[PDB]
C-alpha cells in the first residue's frame, strides 16, 4: 500500500491550479449528499491520492464542486446512464466507468459490466491508472 501510494505521489504531474486533497469531514459531507457509504479502501484512495494527476484517466475527486471529476455529479451521470446505483464510480473512460462495489470491487461498466475486475481500488491505480 505504501508502495503504491508513493508511486502514484511521486509520478504526479504538474498543472496550473494543482488539485486540493480532502480530508474526513469532506468526505462524510458527499456521503450524506449522495446517501451512501463509500467502502473504506475506496474512501483511502481518496484521503490519500485524489489530488494526483497523472497519465490519461482523472479519477473522481471531491474538493471541487465545479469539476468535470467531482464525484456527486459523475454519479448522477453514470447512474443516469445506466450504472446501477449501487456502484460508485471511481474513474469515467469516455462512456464507461471503472466503479465499486459495496464490498470494494473494482468493475468495468460498458454504455452493462464487463467480465475484467480489480481486487480493489489499489489493484486498480496500480494496474490501471499507472499503467495509462
Ligand atoms: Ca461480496
Ligand atoms: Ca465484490
Amino acid at each position: 500500500l505504501e508502495e503504491v501510494i508513493e508511486q502514484l505521489r511521486e509520478a504526479n504531474e504538474p498543472v496550473p491550479v494543482p488539485l486540493e486533497l480532502p480530508d474526513e469531514d469532506q468526505l462524510v459531507e458527499i456521503e450524506e449528499q449522495l446517501f451512501i457509504n463509500i467502502p473504506f479502501v475506496f474512501k483511502e484512495f481518496l484521503l490519500t491520492v485524489s489530488d494526483v494527476v497523472y497519465g490519461s484517466l482523472e479519477p473522481v475527486t471531491v474538493t471541487d464542486p465545479q469539476s468535470h471529476t467531482y464525484l456527486p455529479e459523475v454519479c448522477a451521470t453514470a447512474w443516469d446512464l445506466g450504472v446501477p446505483r449501487e456502484l460508485i464510480p471511481i474513474c469515467q473512460d469516455g462512456e464507461d466507468y471503472y466503479c465499486v462495489e459495496e464490498d470494494g470491487t473494482v468493475l468495468l461498466w460498458s454504455a452493462l459490466v464487463t467480465e475484467e475486475s480489480w481486487e480493489s481500488v489499489w489493484h486498480w491505480a496500480r494496474d490501471v491508472w499507472l499503467e495509462s
